[PDB]
DNA sequence: GCAGTGTCCGATAATTTATAAA
DNA sequence: TTATCGGACACTG
DNA sequence: CAGTGTCCGATAATTTATAAA
DNA sequence: TTATCGGACACTG
């Protein structure tokens, strides 16, 4: 049937070639193969997108390794679930992991699980660690740098908010805010 | 064959009983259940080291979920690899996953697929800055702390290495390292 | 003839680069 | 998360 | 209009964690 | 990856 191949790389066009050539080894059609660069689950999906819409059911997507499907293991899982529901099977060449055949159903269910767990593992640790950091008094956020004392002084000296901004090179909002926030 | 149970515990004993109860609700004999309070600090696992010994080929171990059988994915990988070769299988109740014979191999493959996959992704991304910045000239590594000037002075003053270390709380070796750096 | 002296590594330690959330 | 612009949305004058 | 002062969404800069070098 | 630490050898005063 229609066989497709997905590749992706951060910057290394070289690492991409290696994938693409390894993909062709099984799936010859380069028009079907869809590559990507500038990795990002926050915005990068373009190439994969052309793949999505072209891929009908009973199709096979060939990837080189798990680390080539999505930026975050989460993303990868999301796609796997996606294509699967549409009836498309993803087969990771090197890893020998496939989402079709008898294994299929279980492979995906295992995939989602091992991933399910790690997401918690890291979250738990972040929460746990942010708590202690907080208890210790660790201050989060942008370290104040505005010379709040200066803004206040000038203001006391009959100066105008506008001047305090124009000469200090800060926004009127922070100037008024500094004054207003203070006790 | 025997039906055994296992439970790694988060926090402590209080969280435990809930897991030990679920396994009883599953069917494990209330005395054929093994628990481990997640020590964290050291790699010991007393209850588990018992299970690993009472089990003989054919047995079955039941456990609530993947992250209740191991700490880090890598622990599960080999831990499972052990139970498998030994002919023992494990069932992750709330996951459907079972290392039943061949499956065992498939479960571990995923575990080591996602672990290196997630690893590669992260190294993939930082790789940009790691090389760019490195070439650029940013200084990498631990910030220097020992007062090298004072060190070399004492040395230039005729004071021996043993004195320098004692006097400024530095490691004697460091006295030498600092002395050799460019001198 | 008990601390000091160097030369050398294996442990910890600290930090950098990037991203995800917060 | 927290701090800082970046204007927009009024008002009195 | 243009001098204030107000309020808010959209950026910045940081902190925790991840992982490795 | 670079910094420091804590010791180890094999001697040296």
């Amino acid at each position: 049937m229609r066989l497709f191949g997905y590749a992706r790389v951060s910057t290394s066009q070289q690492s991409l070639d290696i994938q693409v050539r390894a993909l062709k080894d099984a799936g010859v059609k380069a028009n079907r193969i869809f590559t990507d660069k500038a990795s990002g689950s926050s915005s990068d999906r373009k190439g994969l997108d052309l793949l999505r819409m072209k891929v009908e059911e009973g199709d096979v997507i060939l990837v080189k390794k798990l680390d080539r499907l999505g930026r975050d293991t989460a993303d990868m899982i999301q796609l796997i679930k996606e294509f699967d529901a549409q009836g498309v099977s993803i087969r990771f060449i090197d890893d020998g992991i496939s989402t079709d055949g008898e294994m299929g159903k279980m492979v995906v269910t295992i995939l989602s699980a091992v991933a399910q767990a790690e997401r918690q593992r890291i979250l738990e640790r972040t929460n746990e660690g942010r708590q202690e950091a907080m208890a210790k008094g660790v201050v989060f956020g942008r370290k104040r740098k505005i010379d709040r004392d200066a803004v206040l002084n000038m203001w006391q000296q009959g100066l105008g908010a506008s001047h305090i901004s124009k000469t200090m090179n800060i926004a009127r909002s922070t100037v008024y805010k500094v004054i207003n926030e203070s006790n």
